[PDB]
C-alpha cells in the first residue's frame, strides 16, 4: 500500500493473507474472504505452475504479520481457466477452506457486489494490504496492515492514460471490460498487495469491486493500479460458492 | 543461448548489439541486420514506455562484446503499433540507422523469408546472442557471441507443450500465430538473446524466421523459447524496409 | 543463533536489543542490562567511527522484536579505547541509558562474575540473541528471542583450532586472554546475536562470561564463536557502573 | 584504481592478475611480476582456508582483462605464516610459477627497493589494478588496467588520520611500521586492487614500495590506502626469490 496508513483494528475483517511455505509460513498474496469457506484471490497469485495445496496455507486479519497466527489449510484451488497473463485479465481465483472459519466482530465475509454495479468515479473505495509502501521499499516490521483510499476511474480513461507515453496503438486496447482502474500518483496498492481486496461504500455497505491485479505500479503517473473486476466475473465465481 | 558454443568469427555477420548508456554503453538485446541502413529486433526490447534516440546506439557483429565498439547512432526508431506484451504477439521492431553501414563479408545483411515459408519442424536452425547462458548466469567475459542449433517445432504441438502443468484451459490458445517455438531442456535462448534472430538455411541460404521474444525459458523443459514468425509481418517490414 | 529454540517468556530479562534507525528501528547488535541504567555489549557494534548518539535506541526484553517496541534514548556511548577490531580483542562496549529502568522479574539486570571466576570447559552456559539462525538465513518473522546452550572450550585448544586449516602460525595466538570461545558445528551464535550474552548459572546464579564478540561462523566447525572475556576488563567496566 | 586513467599499453609491464576458477577464471586480485618465475602479492588475497593450486591461475600484463588470457600454473603459494588479518600487517605472499616467462619489453619484472628507502611524501609515485572505480562500482568492461598517482605519506601522519572520527584511542597504534599508506580523498586504490603494485620512480628506475593491502576505502578522507612495505620484508623475500 502506497500512501495510505495503518488500518484501525476494527476494519476489514475480511482481509487475508495467503502463505507459501519456505523458511517460514511467507506471506506471497493477499485475499478475501467471501464466504466462510470461500477466498477470493487473484489467479495469478497461485499460478502459473500448479501449486500443492500442502504448501499453501491461509491467515485470516491480523492487525501484523506473522505475530498470533492460526494458519487454515486449504482443500481445493480453483484458478479461471482463461488466465494466462495479467495484462490479459481473468486474473481471479478462489480458495475453499478446508473447513469453515467462526464469523464475528472481528472476522467476517465481505458482500459481493451487483453485476449491474458499475463503480463510477467519486465512489469512496480503499486498497488494503502487506504490499511494498513504495517502490523496492517492503512494509517494514511489525507490518501493520495498511489502507488507502484510491480514486476509482472508468475504463476508456484508464485505457488511454495507458497510451500515454506508450508506444502502442491507440486503437488496440490495454484495459479490458474485466478490469477496474484506481489509484492516482500519490495513492496506490503496491508489490505484494495482490489477490487482495479494492472495497467501495455503497449505500452503506461495503462491497468488493476489485481483486488486485497489477501492483507494480505503486502510484506510477499515467499507469494506474489495475484490478479484476468482480461484478464481470459473479457467475463463475457462483459456479463454486454459495449463497 | 543455452546449451550452445562460441561462434566461429565469420558466421552471422548480420548479428548486432543494441547498446543503452549506463555506467558503460551495456548491452541489452540483440538485433539482426536486415538492409544497410536497418536493424531488425524485439519490440519489447524498445518499450514500455517511448525511449529518447540519444539513450540508444548500435554496435555491429563483433566476437567479444564491448572489446572494440564503434557505436552507431540510431535516428529513428519503430515498435509495433500492436505490440503490447510478450504474450500477444506483434513483437516487433525497426531501427533505422543514422546513416548505412558499410557492407562487407564480416558484416552484411540477413535476408527475410519468402511468405510462403513455415519453418516445419526438422529444418537446421540456429538462435545467436550475448544473453545468459543458464537461468541467472550471465555470459562471462570476454563476451563470446554464442550460437546454438535449436528444433523447431510446430504452433499447435507448442501451444499443448505450455499448458501442460498450466492451470490454463487447453481451450485458450497460449501461442498465436504470429509466434514460432524452438529449443528443448538442453538448447535454447535465455535472458539477453531477445531481438536477436533465429536463422535457418533453406535450399542453401540463411533465411531469418524469428526474432527472439521470449528468452526467459533457457531450456525450460515445456517452456521452449518463444520466438516472432518473421514471415507474419512482412508487410509491416516492407512499408519501412526498402530493397 | 544456531541450533537453539525460541526462549520462554520469563528467560534472559536482562537481554536488550539495539536499534538504528534507517526505514525503521532495525536490530543490529544485542546487549545486557547489567545495572538499571547502564547497557553491556560489543565495542564493534558502536564503531566503526563515532555515532551520533540520536541514530541509536535500546529496546529492552521483548519477546518478538518490533511488536511491542518502548525504544530509550542513550546519554553516553563509551567504547573501550583500546578496540580497533574484533580479533584483537577489547571488544566490548557500555551503554548509559537517559534513564534508569523498572526492575521487574520480566526485565532485571544480569550480575558481572568475580574476577577469579573461571569457565572451564563442561560448564553450562547460554548464549542469546536475535541473529541469524543460519548461515545467510536471517531470523524469520515474528523474530523470537532464541537461545542455545554451548559448550565453554579452553582457549588454547580454542587457538588451535582456529589454527587448523589456516596459513598463520602455529606460534602466533589468534585468540587472546581477553577472550573465551564456546559452541560446536551445531549449536553457536550468528550474525546478529553480537553484542549480546553469554551466560553460564553458577552456584545457582546466573553470571555474565562473555559478550559476543565473533558470531559470523555460524556453527562452522573448529571455528567456535569467540566472546570477549567479561572477567578480564571488570575494572574498566566498574570504573564507569557502580555497583 | 579511483580517479584513475587506462593505463597507456607501454607502461607497468609486471602487472599481474589472480583468476580464481569458477565459471569463468575470474580475477580475485592483482600482484606483480618480481622475477621470471615469482609473483608478489598480498597474503589476505590467498586466504584464509588453503588453496588448491588447481583452481588458481598467473595472467600477466593484459591491457584489458579476460581479453587475451594465457593462463599460468602455479606451482607454490607462500603466504606470510606472521600473516593474520590485513589490520595486523604482515600481509603479503609469494606464488611461484610452474615455468618462467618470457621476459619482453612488454612482459618484464618490476624492481624491489633497497632496504633504506623510505619513500618519503613527494615521491611520485602510481598504483595500478582492475579494481572498483569507485565505491560498489566495478571496472567496467572491456575492463582497462587503471592507473592513478598517489601522494605517499608519513606512517605516524596516516595513523593520526586514521584515528580521527574513530573510538579507538590514540595511544593504540594502527599504521605499523611494516604498513605504507598513500593517497587522497580522490586518488586511491578500490575494491579488487589487492595484491597489486604500489610503485615509484627512484632516480629514473620504477622501485616496487607497496604491496596494495587495505583496498576498500576507494578515496575515504583520513582513510587512506594502506600497502604491504616491501622493503620491511625484503629478508622473506629473497629466502625465496633468487638474482
Amino acid at each position: 500500500i502506497v500512501g495510505g496508513q495503518e488500518a484501525p483494528r476494527s476494519k476489514w475483517p475480511w482481509q487475508v493473507s495467503l502463505r507459501v511455505r519456505d523458511r517460514y509460513w511467507m506471506h506471497f498474496c493477499g485475499g478475501s474472504l467471501i464466504h466462510p469457506q470461500w477466498v477470493l484471490t487473484a489467479a495469478h497469485c497461485l499460478g502459473p505452475d500448479v501449486k500443492d495445496l500442502a504448501t499453501l496455507r491461509v491467515q485470516l486479519r491480523e492487525q501484523h504479520l506473522y505475530y498470533q497466527d492460526q494458519l487454515l489449510p486449504v482443500s481445493r484451488i480453483i484458478v479461471h481457466p482463461q488466465f494466462y497473463i495479467i495484462q490479459t485479465g481473468a486474473d481471479i481465483a478462489l480458495l475453499e477452506l478446508e473447513e469453515p472459519v467462526n464469523i464475528s466482530s472481528r472476522v467476517h465475509t465481505v458482500m459481493l457486489p451487483p453485476a449491474s454495479e458499475t463503480f463510477p468515479p467519486g465512489m469512496p473505495c480503499w486498497v488494503t494490504g502487506w504490499g511494498d509502501v513504495d517502490n523496492d521499499e517492503p512494509l517494514p516490521p511489525p507490518f501493520p496492515l495498511k489502507q488507502v483510499k484510491v480514486p476509482i476511474m472508468e475504463n476508456h480513461i484508464c485505457d488511454a492514460k495507458y497510451h500515454l507515453g506508450a508506444y502502442t496503438g491507440d486503437d488496440v486496447r490495454i484495459i479490458r471490460d474485466d478490469m477496474l482502474c484506481a489509484g492516482n500518483s500519490q495513492r496506490d496498492s503496491c508489490k505484494g498487495d495482490s489477490g487482495g481486496p479494492l472495497v467501495c461504500k455503497v449505500n452503506g455497505t461495503w462491497l468488493q469491486a476489485g481483486v488486485v491485479s497489477w501492483d507494480e505500479g505503486c502510484a506510477q503517473p499515467n499507469r494506474p493500479g489495475i484490478y479484476t473486476r468482480v461484478t464481470y466475473y459473479l457467475d463463475w465465481i457462483h459456479h463454486y460458492v454459495p449463497k
